């Protein structure tokens, strides 16, 4: 059901015929998949897809939906940079699942915004600004997990629906960010501590 040569695979990342893994269970990864063909966020943008996060609540470090203006070989950190940290412009929707000092005011396991490429939760609520995480209590829990994005080209606004449940929004014209092409896909990483981590793609409508 997905097709290998509509996606690109960077890092510990491998397109499996059902899913995109991002990390396996293993120390100090960092993987990438985008989608071949960028979108025009002029245009209404929405994703669904189930994300998988491990089955170890001790377990790191998460992973990203990222919409970045690059192209297909970008990869970001290891560890709590979830392959994203670094890249920009970008603007990513986080599931974080390890407590970094640079979480704050995070809790729990995380949805949260980002910004070009910057993780930590503060730096960003002052700088662009960003909401502030929503916490989800343990999503490590050998389940998927149903994520729906959707970016309104009209009111300039980002939804974030974990589980079914609205747990972000935001008012930022992300095209005065990235501009209004992107390249989208996901990104994981583990660090000293570790998960399985990967996606699959439902649904995609851009306009
Ligand atoms: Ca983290
Ligand atoms: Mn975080």
């Amino acid at each position: 059901p997905i097709n290998s040569s509509q996606w690109i695979a960077n890092g510990n990342a491998s397109i499996f015929p059902d899913k995109l893994l991002l990390t396996t269970d293993d120390y100090g990864e960092a993987g990438s998949v985008w989608y071949y063909k960028p979108v025009n966020l002029s245009e209404d943008l929405v994703v669904e897809f189930y994300a998988y996060l491990g089955d170890n609540p001790d377990g790191a470090d998460g992973i990203t939906f990222t919409l970045q203006s690059l192209g297909t070989n970008e990869l970001g950190g290891t560890g709590g940079d979830l392959g994203y940290g670094g890249i920009s412009p970008s603007v990513a929707v986080e599931v974080d699942t390890w407590l970094n000092d640079f979480d704050a005011p995070a809790t729990t396991d995380h949805i949260a915004i980002d910004v070009n490429g910057n993780i930590n939760h503060t730096y960003n609520s002052l700088t662009y600004p960003t909401p502030n995480p929503y916490d989800l209590g343990n999503v490590e829990d050998g389940r998927e997990h149903l994520i729906k994005i959707v970016w309104n080209a009209t009111t300039k606004t980002l939804q974030v629906y974990f589980d079914g449940n609205l747990s972000l929004t935001w008012n930022k014209d992300i095209t005065q960010i990235i501009g209004n092409s992107a390249y989208f896909g996901f990104t994981g990483g583990t660090g000293g501590a570790k998960n399985l981590q990967y996606v699959k793609p439902i649904y995609v409508k851009n306009g």
